[PDB]
């Protein structure tokens, strides 16, 4: 059972701007997704301060970066609070309509695309480098779900049959053909050190055979 939804108009415009504006500094997508993962980890940590059972679904709080050159995918995994089906609809737990409006105003006042994360819609910077994005997520209060979109105005949500995650979020970036530099170990390391060296969770960069 696959459900197909239309993006709200303003989110569709945000995605079209990210895809179609000439902007060479694409590497910021990874900073934004790691920052989102840190935010999600902070949330489950905070809930666990008063209810330890919130970590029955997994005590480890971490971020994994998994490149796969055969699949041409970069996957960012975190064991944060995850998202309910309702959160996945409703723009992956963001205030994306008002955030996009504020981001648009800033761009017209001289800001650039790299400020996107200050407006709460940093997730959509994934489309700087990905032709399709798959989000697998498990929240303590819901079942495991998969969100997917190749932009073009729509996304899908289905129950995830795949590997159980326990708790957290997996962002799978299906990279554009000309953006495979983001599968190279030395490139990922360089970006993580430049933008995320002080993240307060362990970031493990997986290697390949
Ligand atoms: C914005 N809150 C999350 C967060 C925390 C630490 C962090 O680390 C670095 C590393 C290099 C330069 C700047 N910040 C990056 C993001």
């Amino acid at each position: 059972e696959v459900e197909t939804f239309a993006f709200q108009a303003e989110i569709a415009q945000l995605m079209s701007l990210i895809i179609n504006t000439f902007y060479s500094n694409k590497e910021i997508f990874l900073r934004e997704l790691i920052s989102n993962s840190s935010d999600a980890l902070d949330k489950i940590r905070y809930e666990s301060l008063t209810d330890p059972s919130k970590l029955d679904s997994g005590k480890e709080l971490h971020i994994n970066l998994i490149p796969n050159k055969q699949d041409r995918t970069l996957t960012i995994v975190d064991t944060g609070i995850g998202m309910t089906k309702a959160d996945l609809i409703n723009n992956l737990g963001t205030i994306a309509k008002s955030g996009t409006k504020a981001f648009m105003e800033a761009l017209q006042a001289g800001a650039d695309i790299s400020m996107i994360g200050q407006f709460g819609v940093g997730f959509y910077s994934a489309y700087l480098v990905a032709e399709k994005v798959t989000v697998i997520t498990k929240h303590n209060d819901d079942e495991q779900y998969a969100w997917e979109s190749s932009a073009g105005g729509s996304f899908t949500v289905r129950t995830d049959t795949g590997e159980p995650m326990g708790r957290g979020t997996k962002v799978i970036l299906h990279l554009k053909e000309d953006q495979t530099e983001y599968l190279e170990e030395r490139r990922i390391k360089e970006i993580v050190k430049k933008h995320s060296q002080f993240i307060g969770y362990p970031i493990t960069l997986f290697v390949e055979k």
